[PDB]
């Protein structure tokens, strides 16, 4: 079990809610995602925990332990000093976080998604804000709440689900069809975030025109200095028809290559 003792953790401050914690026993800083007793995302929070137990990879935030016997409930994970990649990128000195660094981040993230692709997982919410950073530009994928292990190739969202439109693929916006491919789309947009140091996608466009524009075959222009093969991947990631999209194995491979030629 991952079940462990509440009392071992000195709490600290805000980051259901996330808090910086200290596992007394091992002099160690941790993140603890908590749930306030009564409020019934009890279903939905235990599901996150259950998912995290099954996954393990050096580019996925690691479940260290849990308190699910007795409320207040706790998920404990490894701590990532530099927090979310979107604010990291926006706030950073780009001489240090340079062209090649960007390529490593993209490469790490692809590594973890090929892993998820092998296990048949969708993240279903892939984005700069949901990536966390450590020392020496370590990056890991986080926030596994909407992650499912699919039976079959297709998770269908409930109608009147709310999506982050500007990261969501066309078949997901029309028919609520999610899949690995729909995360490929998501990943492509994240590349666009990384390449621009955290600009918001489809800048200046209302949510209510995005789908129509994707249908009439509009895609975000290549951002300043994005490599040619990075932009090529972004564009294959944005194929209307999901069969035409690449795979995470394909993408990672291409990044592995591109990354060593640097
Ligand atoms: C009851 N034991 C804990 C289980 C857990 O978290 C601890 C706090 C403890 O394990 C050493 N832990 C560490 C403490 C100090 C330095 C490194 C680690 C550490 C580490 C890991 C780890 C894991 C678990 N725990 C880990 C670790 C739970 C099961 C999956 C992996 C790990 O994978 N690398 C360092």
């Amino acid at each position: 079990k991952w079940e462990m003792e509440r009392t071992d953790i000195t709490m600290k401050h805000k980051l259901g809610e996330v808090y910086e914690g200290v596992w007394k026993k091992y002099s160690l800083t941790v993140a603890v995602k908590t749930l306030k007793e009564d409020t019934m995302e009890v279903e939905e929070f235990l599901k996150e925990a259950a998912v995290m137990k099954e996954i393990k990879h050096p580019n996925l935030v690691q479940l260290l332990g849990v308190c699910t016997r007795e409320p207040p409930f706790y998920i404990i994970t490894e701590f990532m000093t530099y927090g979310n990649l979107l604010d990291y990128l926006r706030e950073c000195n780009r001489q240090e976080v340079n062209a090649v660094v960007l390529l490593y981040m993209a490469t790490q993230i692809s590594s973890a998604m090929e892993y998820l692709e092998k296990k048949n997982f969708i993240h279903r919410d892939l984005a700069a804000r949901n990536c966390l950073v450590g020392e020496n530009h370590l990056v890991k994928v986080a926030d596994f709440g909407l992650s499912r292990l699919m039976t079959g190739d297709t998770y269908t969202a409930h109608a009147g689900a709310k999506f982050p439109i500007k990261w969501t693929a066309p078949e997901s916006l029309a028919y609520n069809k999610f899949s690995i491919k729909s995360d490929v789309w998501a990943f492509g947009v994240l590349l666009w975030e990384i390449a621009t140091y955290g600009m918001s996608p489809y800048p200046g466009i209302d949510l209510s025109q995005v789908y129509e524009l994707l249908e009439k075959d509009y895609r975000m222009e290549r951002p300043e200095g994005c490599p040619e093969k990075v932009y090529e991947l972004m564009r294959a990631c944005w194929q209307w028809n999901p069969s035409d999209r690449p795979s995470f194995a394909e993408i990672h491979q291409a990044f592995e290559t591109m990354f060593q030629e640097s």
